[PDB]
C-alpha cells in the first residue's frame, strides 16, 4: 500500500509522498475554460471530472474567482476537494492508497467524520498534462487533531522523549494560532489546555501594509509585504519596510500570542517541559515562546516547519497498517 501524508491548511497545502517526497502549494485555485490540460512542471491544468470542468492550483492560481478554504484541515469541504486532487497529482504515483492527514482538535469528531464521508472508500480521477489520468482509491483515511502530527514527528525523530510533562505546540498559521498542549505520556491532547488564537502572520502583514499605504499613498500586494516584514523592498519606486518598520510588529504579535497562551494555561505552565514553536509563522518570532517557559525550546529544522503535522499524519498512519 501507498501511505501518503496531507495537511490541507487555509493558507497552503503540504502533502508527504509514497517516498518522502515533501511539496507544498497556497491553497487556492480557479476555474479555467482552457482546451488545453496547461503545462507539466510549471502551470499543470486538472481535472476531477474528465474534463466537464478544470482549474489550476496554487502559486498560478489568481485573479477574482479564485477559490480558497474557509479553515484549516476541512476535507469534506468543496474548497479542498480540488486540492485534494492537485496534492495528489503532485506525489506522483488505479493506485490504493492510505492517506494520512489531520484536522483542528476544535471541530475534530465532526470534520473526522465528514472527512471519511467524503474520502473513504472513494476513487479519485484526476487529469492534467497531456491528457494523462492518474485514479487514487483511497482505502483509509487516518486522522490525528493537528498539532499532534508535529508532537509525533517529533518523537519518531527522537527529538522529544514520552515522559511526565506537557509539551506545548504553537503553530503559527497567517490568520490563527493554533495551541495544542500534549500529554508527553501518551501522546493526547489536554483539552482543556488546547486552544485557537485568532492572530497571525497575516496580522502583521497587514499592519505592515495599512502602516505602507498610510505614509505613501498606495498599496502594497500581499506577497510584497510578507517579504517587507524580513527586509526592504521596493514599490513605486520607494523603499518600504524591512525589519526597522516590521520588528515592533512582529514584537506585537509574539507578545500578544505569548500573553494569551499564558493566561489560558495559568499555573499548568509548571508542567511544560517542551515548547514547540511549528508553522510558517514561527521562521520569525518562534524564539520569543521560550519566554512562556524558559529552557523547554525544542529545535525544529526550519525546512520542518510548515511539514512538520504532515510528517507526522503520514507516521500515523504507516502504524496502523
Amino acid at each position: 500500500m501507498v501511505v501518503v501524508g496531507l495537511d490541507v491548511g487555509y493558507g497552503d497545502t503540504k502533502v508527504i509522498g509514497v517516498d518522502g517526497k515533501r511539496i507544498i502549494f497556497p491553497s487556492r485555485w480557479a476555474v479555467t475554460e482552457t482546451e488545453s490540460w496547461g503545462i507539466g512542471g510549471k502551470i499543470p491544468v486538472l481535472s476531477t471530472d474528465g474534463g466537464q470542468t478544470k482549474f489550476i492550483y496554487g502559486k498560478y492560481a489568481s485573479g477574482n474567482n479564485i477559490r480558497v478554504p474557509q479553515g484549516d484541515g476541512r476535507l469534506a469541504s468543496k474548497e479542498a476537494f480540488p486540492l485534494i486532487a492537485a496534492a495528489l497529482w503532485e506525489s506522483g504515483i488505479p493506485v490504493d492508497l492510505v492517506i494520512g492527514s489531520g484536522t483542528p482538535l476544535g471541530t475534530f469528531d465532526l470534520e473526522v467524520k465528514a472527512a471519511k464521508e467524503a474520502l473513504e472508500n472513494k476513487v479519485l480521477t484526476v487529469t492534467g498534462p497531456e491528457g494523462e489520468v492518474r485514479q487514487f482509491n483511497i482505502t483509509r483515511l487516518i486522522m490525528r487533531p493537528q498539532g499532534v502530527g508535529a508532537a509525533l514527528y517529533l518523537l519518531n525523530q527522537g527529538i522529544i522523549e514520552q515522559q511526565p510533562g506537557y509539551g506545548v505546540v504553537i503553530d503559527v498559521g497567517s490568520r490563527t494560532t493554533d495551541v495544542l498542549t500534549i500529554n508527553l505520556m501518551d501522546m493526547e491532547p489536554v483539552v482543556e489546555l488546547s486552544f485557537s488564537l485568532q492572530i497571525g502572520v497575516g496580522d502583521a502583514i497587514s499592519a505592515l501594509s495599512r502602516k505602507i499605504a498610510k505614509e505613501t499613498g498606495f498599496v502594497v500586494p500581499f506577497d510584497l509585504a510578507q517579504e517587507a516584514l524580513s527586509h526592504p523592498v521596493m514599490f513605486r519606486q520607494k523603499q518600504v519596510g524591512g525589519p526597522e518598520v516590521s520588528g515592533p510588529i512582529l514584537e506585537d504579535l509574539a507578545n500578544r500570542i505569548i500573553e494569551n497562551i499564558r493566561l489560558n494555561l495559568r499555573g499548568e505552565v509548571d508542567r511544560v517541559t517542551s515548547l514547540i514553536p511549528v508553522g510558517g509563522g514561527s521562521n520569525l518570532i518562534g524564539d520569543r515562546f521560550e519566554e512562556i517557559a524558559p529552557g523547554t525550546l525544542v529545535k525544529i529544522k526550519p525546512e520542518d516547519l510548515q511539514f512538520a503535522n504532515a510528517l507526522g499524519y503520514r507516521d500515523a498512519a504507516e502504524r496502523s497498517m
